[PDB]
C-alpha cells in the first residue's frame, strides 16, 4: 500500500484511487480535477510506504 | 489497511493518520482541524478495508 499526495493534486492512494484534498470535488471523495480550477496549491509528498508482510 | 473520509473532516488512514480534504490545514497533508473552521462539508465514507493476505 502506498499513499502520496500529488502536487497541487489529490491523493494517491495504490494496492490506483485518487482522493481530492482540494475541497472541492463534485464526486467526492475522489478527484474530478477541480483542483485546478480553484487553483489549489500544495507540494507532494511521501506519506505511507506499507509492506504488510515487514 | 483501513481508509475512511470523516463526516465534514478529514481522511483516517489506520494501519492511525488524519489526511486533510479541506484543503486548509496549517500542516498539510495532515488535518489540524481546520475543516471546522472553514465550514468544510462532505459524508462519511468507507474507502478501503484491504487485508494484504485476502
Ligand atoms: S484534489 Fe482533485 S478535485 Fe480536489
Ligand atoms: S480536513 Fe481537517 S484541516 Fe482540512
Amino acid at each position: 500500500v502506498e499513499i502520496r499526495a500529488i502536487e497541487n493534486g489529490p491523493y494517491e492512494v495504490k494496492i490506483a484511487i485518487y482522493l481530492c484534498r482540494c475541497g472541492h470535488s463534485g464526486s467526492k471523495p475522489h478527484c474530478d480535477g477541480t483542483h485546478a480550477k480553484v487553483g489549489f496549491k500544495a507540494p507532494g509528498a511521501k506519506i505511507v510506504h506499507h509492506h504488510h508482510h515487514h
